[PDB]
């Protein structure tokens, strides 16, 4: 290529051809390039010729227009480059919105840019992007992978590698005790392929910039994949051991007591061993980990040899924490044995680092311990401090006494007998799994447990006017516990006594609405606590029972139906009496009718207020303190909480100032102080090190200052009572579950009862698929709650709540894996009531016009009257996506693969037409019409020819072209299914988007604000603040409300049982 | 902003002058953001409206 203009002299700003001479056949055109993608606006094209090199101008009258074009897409370019540089780790939808709202000057010809654009210019922009990362040189993560950037390669057909143009870190506010623990974990565990081969990177010869991108994205997003099933991990201490040679061993002093075995309090064996030392057992090899063990007690059986009662203890690189354990830190566990005296070799110093009389005011060699560790729900807890009774004061194994607890709690035990018959022996009440059950109390059981009353082809579609639609191909939650009340219990006989393995109970079964003739449309208005009465009659087990409920006859009531049902948990009602056969409904029988603690709270990384929500709810705490960095998100949170000091500066800064003596900030509000803080919660983002990989010098950098390291800090200087760490499921598998470990070691170093759990937030009552990682922490003194079982049943698919840590399975003691209590929320019962809105919607304020319609909508509208329809604002989207709504149909499962490939009128002047069908598409063929399905030159197996690239098509070029590769995009351009629920939590909708379905089930539009809060489970009383996408940010980034009351209301028995226990321990003082 | 984009050298700093004088008043070599507060010898000239 040759060119011709006015050269003029390099300092000469003049763009008129003055002070110029004028050249033509430019010598062919070596290289082209570019330069200004840092500073200022200076993006300079230049030419490069074997003669010299030229920084363009402006352009000839007639070539004005050709240069127009590369004009556009250099200026998006620039756009996504700055933008990147500022915002790494940016989502797509950023960028959309980036772009979107840029406002291009009026030296581009364009008015504003679109997603359209940015596609059809895709392999522009991504290849100049790649060329920024070569031509200005960090160690920092090359922009090209940033989570934007690799969602639009993978959506637009862009291939990589196309080659062209050229030209103090955050410091996190510990405390001395945190800092050492990262700082130590540095000091030691830290150390130290196949590319494409085909890319333009590829193939081209210390050097070496030859790092192939498209390998680079796969690594990138294989890192982001985690493993989610395996068997219950073995338990320690069940190896061979080995036994010592035997000198001299014999009692020392008089029998402590007799049981045909005969207990003594000290033994010889060369030196002294005392009931309560601890000795170490070596095993058979097999690795050589010493085993320790604490002697319980000491004895000599009937046949005269010497035994010892072993209490081990569990190494922590044993328990989860592994490797980040302090090596000479051992923990409790429910792990004993009986041995000979033989088996010990050596007595071990074993000392318990007990905590401080104030050891909450604490904030800033040999064998210890510190909590009990159970292995199998990862919960280190404070050691249960039972002492012992003078009829076990030799025996005493804490062990053998949990084992006891927990077999006679799970025990199947009748308290109260009555007459029996045949060999049936009936009952009043009985017991399991520590609950009484007595007759007339009602019942959860399997759906499988009884049964009920029962009750009792598509054609050729036009492919040329929906060509797409072949691509549309290539379990369900459970039903909720049925209910029923017991009549009687009438057991069996083992001979001499009771056989409480076979217990057994009759019962009333009750139905649900929707287990009625109604069904389905029973479940719509329906309160999800209601059920109905039946004279239906049925025998279960005992064993097959999940746990007490309390059904009530409504008119026996002291209370309103909302009253009594907010009462408690588990509470159902009835009204009518449900009939199988008549199948009407008339009234029952006769038969069928007869203070605490608020904590006060600091909840870092606050946002607009959602886990304070919940947690306010569950009625156990008072949100005084809040940080949130984003104003936008504090207005809210102020909003929604007056009572709420809300500071808005960094975390970190806070901190230091605390640590400092200082009583008040900059604006003179008022810090906390130790003492004032008796719960910290927070969501600290995890930034620069969310992966899974192991750890780099990179990635740990970022980890060590983190967000993560500053909450644990405050955790620290603070010692709350109460601590609690949400953040995304795949926390717990970040950088080879080190994230989890570590945060859980700091935990522990400051002497935390502490634990972990996944919890699925559709099981809470939201309409909604999202997993979030929970890390729960009490202080000694306090009880370590538990994770709250499911309320609602749910898609098995999601509710994958286990946790793999160094190939060992860790689960909650969550029990209900499945079923639960009620039925699932939908999307229906989520926002159906909601008044008809069209795309751009944007009056924050609107009448309700119309009741609400589903039991959920009744519960975050309020047990009254409210005008008012606050948020129900949705995006204005470009009147091309808008058409495409539009033309996306309303039956369940429809998407961009339904669209018709039609010309429309989109408002304006513009016009988008129809997809042109170029190519064959050798792996998927032709169409019933022998139309060709290919829409560029890959879809034969050549390299993608670009102008073969549409775009303001009304289904989108894009999705054809890479559909194969990316599962036909599956969900894109999808309507959120009535019956069905939110793909997870949504921050800015959009249809070709990563946040899944996001059209209305209805309405040609993309879902509200107010619609994604009801998916949060949001009170439409809820504030929100600032502009649409701030508002849309709010609501998606919260802890939806129903799963913070939930763990709240966990937190709410910890109190309750621990406030209890000083009240029974004041007695006896 | 503005002053940055005519001055490339200077570190402007947003935050309240009062913090950050306690700041430096604490032997802090460097604020939030991470960027270096001046201590006592580097400021030849104060000036200020
Ligand atoms: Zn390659
Ligand atoms: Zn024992
Ligand atoms: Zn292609």
């Amino acid at each position: 290529l040759y060119f011709s203009g006015c050269a003029k002299a390099i300092h000469d700003e003049n763009p008129s051809m003055e002070g110029g001479i004028n050249g033509k056949n430019l010598g062919p055109i070596n290289q082209w390039w570019l330069s200004g993608f840092d500073g200022g606006e200076k993006v300079l094209i230049g030419f490069s010729t074997a003669f010299a090199e030229y920084i363009l101008m402006e352009p000839s009258k007639e070539y004005e227009p050709i240069f127009g074009l590369m004009q556009e897409k250099i200026y998006i370019s620039k756009i996504v480059v700055e933008f990147l540089q500022n915002n790494p780790d940016a989502v797509y939808e950023d960028l959309i919105n980036k772009i979107e709202t840029t406002v291009p000057p009026s030296t581009i010809n364009v008015n504003r840019f679109t997603e359209d654009s940015l596609l059809r210019h895709a392999q522009f922009v991504v290849s100049q992007v790649e060329s920024y990362d070569e031509a200005k040189d960090d160690d920092e993560t090359p922009i090209f992978l940033s989570p934007c950037m690799r969602a639009l390669i993978h959506l637009a057909g862009v291939s990589l590698g196309q080659r062209r143009a050229t030209r103090a870190p955050t410091k996190a506010t510990t405390t001395k005790l945190v800092y050492q623990i990262f700082d130590t974990f540095f000091s030691e565990q830290i150390e130290k392929r196949r590319r494409c081969g085909v890319c333009e990177v590829c193939q081209q010869p210390a050097c070496l910039k030859r790092r192939c991108p498209n390998l680079a994205v796969k690594e990138a997003d294989d890192d982001e994949e985690a493993d989610d099933e395996m068997p219950s991990p073995k338990k320690l201490h069940q190896g061979k051991k080995k036994k010592q040679n035997k000198d001299r061993i014999s009692w020392l002093g008089q029998p402590m007591k007799i049981e045909r075995t005969y207990y003594q309090k000290v033994s010889i064996d060369e030196e002294m061993l005392e009931v309560g030392d601890c000795v170490s057992v070596i095993p058979d090899d097999s690795s050589k980990p010493l085993y320790l063990a604490r002697v319980t007690a000491l004895w000599e059986d009937k046949n005269g040899q010497m035994m010892f009662h072993a209490h081990w203890f569990c190494a922590g690189t044993d328990t989860v924490l592994g490797a980040t354990s302090d090596p000479l830190e051992l923990f409790l566990v429910g792990e004993c044995e009986n041995m000979q005296l033989s088996y010990i070799h050596s007595k071990v110093k074993v000392i318990y680092k007990a905590p401080s009389e104030n050891w909450a005011m604490e904030g800033g060699k040999t064998y210890f311990f510190q909590l009990w560790y159970n292995q199998e729900y990862a919960r280190f807890e404070s050691p249960p401090k039972t002492q012992p009774t003078e009829d076990n004061k030799h025996k005493f194994c804490l062990s053998c006494i949990r084992l006891a607890e927990l077999r006679q709690k799970e025990m199947p035990k009748v308290l109260e007998q009555i007459e029996e018959v045949d060999g049936r022996v009936y009952c009043s009440s009985i017991t399991k799994n520590g609950v009484v059950y007595r007759l007339g109390d009602s019942v959860y059981l399997p759906p499988e447990a009884f049964t009920f009353n029962i009750k009792v082809k598509k054609d050729p579609v036009n492919e040329t006017l929906y060509p797409e639609h072949y691509r549309k191909y290539s379990l369900d939650a459970p039903e909720p516990y049925r209910i029923g009340r017991i009549k009687e219990i009438h057991c069996g006989k083992k001979k001499g006594k009771v056989n409480e393995a076979d217990i057994k109970l009759r019962l009333y079964k009750f139905y649900r609405p929707e287990n009625t003739h109604r069904s389905y449309n029973g479940s719509y208005h329906t309160d999800i606590n209601m059920l109905y009465w039946s004279d239906e009659e049925a025998v279960v087990n005992f064993s097959d029972v999940q746990g007490r409920c309390t059904v009530e006859y409504g008119e026996d009531l002291l209370e309103s139906i909302q009253d009594y049902s907010q009462g408690g948990p588990d509470r159902f009602y009835f009204l009518e009496a449900y009939n199988s056969k008549t199948k009407n409904f008339e009234d029952p029988p006769n038969h069928a009718r007869s203070k605490l603690p608020k904590l006060r709270t600091l909840d870092v990384f606050s946002g607009c207020g959602g886990l304070s929500e919940g947690f306010h709810q569950a009625g156990i705490s008072e949100t005084l303190w809040a940080i949130e960095m984003w104003d936008p998100a504090a207005q809210a949170f102020r909003l929604n909480n007056p009572g709420t000091t809300v500071f808005t500066e960094d975390c970190n800064v806070l901190l230091k100032l605390v640590m400092a003596g200082e009583v008040t900030n900059s604006l003179g509000q008022r810090l906390p102080q130790k003492g004032d803080v008796e719960m910290l919660c927070g969501g600290p983002p995890c930034q620069g090190f969310s992966g899974m990989n192991r750890f780099n010098s990179r990635t740990y950098s970022k980890f060590k200052n983190s967000l993560v390291v500053s909450f644990l800090s405050y955790c620290d200087y603070y010692r709350p009572r109460f601590f609690l760490l949400e953040n995304v499921r795949n926390f717990v598998s970040y950088r080879r579950s080190m994230v989890l470990k570590l945060t859980l070691r700091c935990l522990v170093r400051m002497g935390y009862q502490c634990t972990f759990g996944v919890l699925q937030a559709g099981q809470y009552g939201v309409a909604q698929t999202r997993r979030r990682a929970i890390i729960l922490a009490a202080a000694p003194g306090e009880k370590l709650p538990l994770f709250p079982e499911p309320l609602h049943v749910f898609a098995p698919r999601a509710c994958q709540l286990s946790v793999v840590v160094d190939d060992k399975k860790f689960v909650s003691n969550i029990t209900r894996l499945s079923s639960g209590p009620f039925r699932t929320i939908t999307v229906r019962d989520t926002m159906s009531d909601l008044p008809e809105i069209q795309n751009g919607a944007s009056n924050s304020e609107i009448p309700y016009n119309g009741e609400p319609l589903s039991w959920f909508q009744r519960q975050l509208r309020g047990s009254h009257y409210q005008p008012i329809l606050r948020d129900h604002i949705c995006k204005d989207m470009s009147p091309l996506v808008a058409a495409r709504m539009r033309h996306i149909p309303l039956f369940p499962g429809s998407d961009w693969r339904d669209l018709p490939n039609i010309q429309v009128r989109l408002g304006d002047g513009v016009i988008a037409h129809k997809l042109q069908y170029t190519f064959h598409d050798v792996k998927n063929g032709y169409s019933s019409t022998g139309a060709l399905r290919g829409v560029c030159s890959c879809a034969e197996g050549k390299a993608c020819d670009p102008e073969s690239r549409q775009f303001s098509t009304l289904i989108p070029w894009c999705l054809p072209h890479a559909g194969n590769r990316h599962n036909h995009w599956a969900g894109l351009y999808g309507r959120l299914e009535w019956d069905g629920f939110f793909s997870t939590t949504v921050t800015n909708p959009e249809p070709m988007g990563k946040q899944g379905r996001v059209l209305h089930p209805e309405q040609h539009r993309v879902v509200s604000v107010r619609e994604c809060a009801r998916s949060q489970g949001f009170p439409d009383s809820y504030r929100f603040f600032g502009n649409i996408l701030d508002r849309h940010r709010q609501v998606g980034n919260a802890v939806p409300p129903p799963l913070a009351k939930a763990i709240g209301l966990e937190i709410k028995l910890c109190l309750l049982s621990s406030a209890r226990e000083s009240a029974s321990a004041a007695v006896k003082a």
